[PDB]
């Protein structure tokens, strides 16, 4: 059952991949080499060209992603050569540095050795390479509640957080063979953070809010033609709403709306005053303004939706079927102001793609 | 095939309906009477109690409705006795008057004779009993574009609109037997309108915006136990966002965001300023404030979502399965500020319910 599946998926992938690359005639021979490799070894090794394009296709097929217009410019880093935890760590450090690019963020993926027999070579525990810790002890709520379980896991391994609201979690991953993961503190010089100020409300800085520059999702599995790259951290730049409308706004996250209303000088007493809505807008304006002032890449939800419209148009032109998840594609503020809201999307799964995996903690 | 379906649906309805009313033992005999009636006549007649509760159940099963908490207090008007177009007209006039109730809106449904053999006794052309006309001629865009097709249809029948942005469409319905519908102008004394002002921005009134008090949907089919009430107009009170975020905001509707930005004194030049988002909030604040000042019932989306949460809780307590459409239940502004956004809903269809019908115009 195992080698069969790998062969079928590989057939579908190589055909489509080589077609797109204008390498249609090189298929049969490449498919031949692959079949012999599967027979003998139980798996196959992607060329750099297949891997790079497979990672790009996977982003293109990510139904929940509004930023897919730039799928073909993804910066792919091939690190299937790593064997040591020092190599993994430095690769992760490197990813952060080059993706950050002094603020002009490069969408980047670093690809580690794939699963062998379903056995993981490298297992990254971080949800994102850069993420704030979260604590709850005796009524006291500190940091990012979404990070509570991973934080406790890290502290079970000898890490200790300073217990600010913005403790940088350590990188934490487990190598094949080891019973426990290792953790490495993040060098502050690698991590860009953005203090949140408002363009015309001076008191906004009293909230002492900040967020990190680059969202680098590191717990999802990249699947390319039957090969499972369980460890392949990827990043884009933020859409402002992810920070202003969710990370800082959600009651189960930083829950800052009541404090925002206070500093912008409005009452938070009546639903009919729409104070949460007003606070959301000013906070989201602050986030966009702050990243722009510091020279860190970010996109507003209107511009992002426009770009996505072009992705839809580009897809139709290329003869490609379009897939998407309406419930994730709409922005969390003023979604009806975008074209996305006013149409429907086929939520079918197409491979290559990125998939959820079970957390090793929890 | 026809009498079979009617019998099956009637079995399911009467059982559930009489169970809910604590009339469980009266089922068998009532089911008996119904089966004899179907055999002989080809259809059955609901009691006033069955009809009233069936209409209430239908609202309870409306997946796309956020205001379902008050399903059991629906004011049901039984007008299956109407035979003349003067009777229909006066029933519609009456519905408007009693539902409006001087501003303290009563959720109300008026039920007309149902389809006989699939033959309609009464066919209402209006989307809502109160709706603004729409025109497009030689570049000129006037009124509500969503009403363009019905407006042209009305004008094809001898009606003529004044061509303001807020022409009240006439009531228009067709009786069984007649080739054409009849139309009656709406008495202004029956229709409450609300001028849109802002609580602290005096210049907002310069937009000369207004909307009508009561949304009375009149083109949907009520289905109760196999009986098809194709003509059964129903109403609640508005949720503010329906007006401020959609009717007045959509580009394909009144498209007022750019003008709103102007009167509230903000630039509409850069997406990163989130001017559409800010305009949406102030406009939606204006709508809520305006209805409240005039003493016309309205609900904000936060309060409505809270009420819906109680509907969910009430449903669980009653042992009833909950159904809903996430894509319609979330409000079009700050949806992530509501609990609705953060959960999922089974979108299965349960009868009794309200259904779409083909427009006789178009
Ligand atoms: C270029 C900048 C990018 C922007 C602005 C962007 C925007 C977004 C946003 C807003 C989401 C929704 C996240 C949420 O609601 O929690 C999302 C989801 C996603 N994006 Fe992108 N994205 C970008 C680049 C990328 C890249 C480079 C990849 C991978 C190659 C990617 C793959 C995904 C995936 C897999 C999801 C779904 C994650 C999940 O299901 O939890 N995106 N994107
Ligand atoms: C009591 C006040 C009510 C409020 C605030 C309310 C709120 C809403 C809202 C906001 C929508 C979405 C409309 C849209 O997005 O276009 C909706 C849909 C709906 N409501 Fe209600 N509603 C109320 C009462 C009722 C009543 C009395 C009925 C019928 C007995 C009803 C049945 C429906 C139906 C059938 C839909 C879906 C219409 C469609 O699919 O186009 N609602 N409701
Ligand atoms: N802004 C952004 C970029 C990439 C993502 C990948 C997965 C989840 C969220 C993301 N956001
Ligand atoms: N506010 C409100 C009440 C009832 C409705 C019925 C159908 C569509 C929209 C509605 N809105
Ligand atoms: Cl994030
Ligand atoms: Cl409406």
């Amino acid at each position: 059952e195992e080698k069969e599946i790998l062969w079928n998926e590989a057939k579908a992938f190589i055909a489509a991949c080589y077609q797109e690359l204008g390498k249609a005639a090189e298929v049969k021979d490449r498919l031949a080499d692959i079949k012999s490799e599967i027979d003998l070894t139980g798996s196959y090794v992607h060329t750099k060209e297949e891997l790079e394009h497979g990672a790009k296709m996977a982003w293109r097929n990510s139904n929940r992603c509004i930023g897919r217009l730039f799928w073909n410019s993804l910066n792919v880093i091939d690190r299937r050569d790593v064997r040591t935890k020092e190599e993994v760590r430095d690769a992760l450090f490197h990813h952060i540095e080059t993706a950050t690019n002094n603020g002009k963020i490069r969408p980047t993926i670093t690809i580690f050795p794939p699963e062998e027999k379903g056995e993981k070579q490298v297992e990254i525990w971080n949800h994102q390479l850069i993420r704030y810790a979260g604590y709850e002890s005796d009524g006291e709520r500190i940091g990012d509640p979404a990070s509570c379980s991973l934080t406790a896991a890290c502290e079970e391994l000898g890490w200790r957080g300073e217990r600010t609201d913005f403790d940088l979690l350590p990188l934490i991953f487990r190598m094949k063979g080891d019973e426990q993961p290792v953790w490495y503190e993040l060098p502050r010089s690698l991590v860009i953070e953005v203090p949140i100020t408002h363009p015309d409300i001076e008191a906004f800085s009293d909230l002492e809010l900040k967020w990190y520059g680059v969202p680098i999702i590191s717990d999802m599995k990249l699947e390319v033609g039957g090969i499972h790259y369980n460890a392949a951290p990827f990043n884009g730049w933020y859409m402002g709403t992810e920070i202003g409308a969710r990370n800082l706004a959600d009651e189960k996250r930083y829950d800052k709306l009541k404090k925002v209303a206070s500093v912008i000088g409005i009452a938070a007493d009546y639903n009919t005053d729409l104070w949460k809505d007003q606070a959301l807008v000013e906070l989201n304006k602050a986030v966009l303004h702050s990243y722009k002032k510091q020279g860190v890449s970010i996109v507003d939800h209107h511009t992002a939706a426009s770009q996505f419209k072009r992705f839809e148009e580009q897809a139709e032109e290329a003869g490609r079927k379009l897939t998407g998840d309406w419930t994730w594609l709409i922005p969390p503020i003023s979604p009806a102001a975008t074209h996305i809201f006013h149409r429907s999307y086929d939520n079918s799964i197409v491979k290559p793609n990125y998939f959820y995996q079970d957390k090793p903690y929890e």
